[PDB]
C-alpha cells in the first residue's frame, strides 16, 4: 500500500558512481575568503533568506554581487556551496566566486560574478518570439547541465534567471532550494513558489525528481508565450491544483494519482469539479498570436503534464523543433 515509488527516467545514477564528497554536503569543508576584499556599494534587496548587495572586489575593481545569508539550519548553507562549487563552469550557471563571514551577520556571504540583469518585469514586454525561444534554449543548457551533475534546481523562475540583455548572457542563479537527485528518496514537497509548483508537489507524491524543473519552466513559457502572468493563478495550493485541472482536465489528473496511487485531500471535494482537458489553441488572441506557434504550443504540451515521469527531459526538450530557428 501507500505511494508507488518513483525513479528520474535518467540520470538516475549519476551520484552513485560519484565519490560521497560530491554529494555529502554535510561534510563539506567551507574554504574561507576574507571580508576585506570586498565593499558592500548598493543593496539590491533582501528576501526572506538572504540580503543581496552589488560590491566591488578591491583586489581587482570588479563587480560583483554579495549575498548575505539569513540563519537557517547550517545543512542548507553548506548544501547551496557544494551546489555552487560542484556547477562552477557549467553552461549558463552562475559563478560562486568567494565564501566569506559578514562582520556583521556573522553569517556566511557568498560573492557573485556580476550579471547585469533588466527587471522581469521590463524583459516580459519587450521580449519578441525569437529572444524567447533564444532564452529558453539556454535554460535548457544550464538545467541539462545540474540535471546530469545529479542536481534538481527547485525553484525555477524568472528572479532566479539573470538576463543581461545587451549581451545576450543569461545565467541561473539561487541555488539555495537545490537538491541532490538520489533514487528512492523522498523530498520535502515545501518548494517552489505556487504559481510555478509542480502538480507532483500539490498532491504531496515527495519520490519526485528533476522533472519538476521542466515544469516550472512550461509555467514560465505559458505564461510569457500567452501574455497571462501567471498562467496558473491559485489563491492557494488548493486552488493552485483546480487551476491546473481547469486546463489539464480532471481525468488526467485521476489517472496521475491512480497511477501513483495518491490520495486527493478530501478538502478537494467542494473545489475540484469534473473539467476537460483544453488545446492550447484557446490561449491565443490577437495579443499574444506574434509568440505563440504550433511548435511553441506542441513544445508547452510536452512539459505541461501531470506524470512527471512523461515530461520530456532538458536534453529532449532541446532537439524539440520550437529552438529550429534559434541560431546554434
Ligand atoms: N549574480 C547576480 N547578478 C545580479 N543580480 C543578482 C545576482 N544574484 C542575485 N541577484 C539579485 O538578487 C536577488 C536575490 O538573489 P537569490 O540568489 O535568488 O536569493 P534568494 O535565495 O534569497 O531568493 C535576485 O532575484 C536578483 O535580483
Ligand atoms: N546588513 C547585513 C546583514 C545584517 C544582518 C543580517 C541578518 C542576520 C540575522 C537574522 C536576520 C538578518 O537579516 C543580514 Cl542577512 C545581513
Ligand atoms: N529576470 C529576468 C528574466 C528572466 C527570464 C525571462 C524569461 C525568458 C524566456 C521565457 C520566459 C521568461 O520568463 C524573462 Cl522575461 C526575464
Ligand atoms: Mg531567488
Ligand atoms: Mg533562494
Amino acid at each position: 500500500s501507500g505511494p508507488v515509488p518513483s525513479r528520474a527516467r535518467v540520470y538516475t545514477d549519476v551520484n552513485t558512481h560519484r565519490p560521497s564528497e560530491y554529494w555529502d554536503y554535510e561534510s563539506h569543508v567551507v574554504e574561507w575568503g576574507n571580508q576585506d576584499d570586498y565593499q558592500l556599494v548598493r543593496k539590491l534587496g533582501r528576501g526572506k533568506y538572504s540580503e543581496v548587495f552589488e560590491a566591488i572586489n578591491i583586489t581587482n575593481n570588479e563587480k560583483v554581487v554579495v549575498k548575505i545569508l539569513k540563519p537557517v539550519a547550517a545543512a542548507k548553507i553548506k548544501r547551496e556551496i557544494k551546489i555552487l562549487e560542484n556547477l562552477r563552469g557549467g553552461p549558463n550557471i552562475i559563478t560562486l566566486a568567494d565564501i566569506v563571514k559578514d562582520p556583521v551577520s556573522r553569517t556566511p556571504a557568498l560573492v557573485f560574478e556580476h550579471v547585469n540583469n533588466t527587471d522581469f518585469k521590463q524583459l516580459y514586454q519587450t521580449l519578441t518570439d525569437y529572444d524567447i525561444r533564444f532564452y529558453m534554449y539556454e535554460i535548457l543548457k544550464a538545467l541539462d547541465y545540474c540535471h546530469s551533475m545529479g542536481i534538481m534546481h527547485r525553484d525555477v523562475k524568472p528572479h532566479n534567471v539573470m538576463i543581461d540583455h545587451e549581451h545576450r548572457k543569461l545565467r541561473l542563479i539561487d541555488w539555495g532550494l537545490a537538491e541532490f537527485y538520489h533514487p528512492g528518496q523522498e523530498y520535502n514537497v515545501r518548494v517552489a513558489s505556487r504559481y510555478f509548483k509542480g502538480p507532483e508537489l500539490l498532491v504531496d507524491y515527495q519520490m519526485y525528481d528533476y522533472s519538476l524543473d521542466m515544469w516550472s519552466l512550461g509555467c514560465m513559457l505559458a505564461s510569457m508565450i500567452f501574455r497571462k502572468e501567471p498562467f496558473f493563478h491559485g489563491h492557494d495550493n488548493y486552488d493552485q491544483l483546480v487551476r491546473i485541472a481547469k486546463v489539464l482536465g480532471t481525468e488526467d489528473l485521476y489517472d496521475y494519482i491512480d497511477k501513483y496511487n495518491i490520495e486527493l485531500d478530501p478538502r478537494f471535494n467542494d473545489i475540484l469539479g469534473r473539467h476537460s482537458r483544453k488545446r492550447w489553441e484557446r490561449f491565443v488572441h490577437s495579443e499574444n498570436q506574434h509568440l505563440v506557434s504550433p511548435e511553441a504550443l506542441d513544445f508547452l504540451d510536452k512539459l505541461l503534464r501531470y506524470d512527471h515521469q512523461s515530461r520530456l527531459t532538458a536534453r529532449e526538450a532541446m532537439e524539440h523543433p520550437y529552438f529550429y530557428t534559434v541560431v546554434k
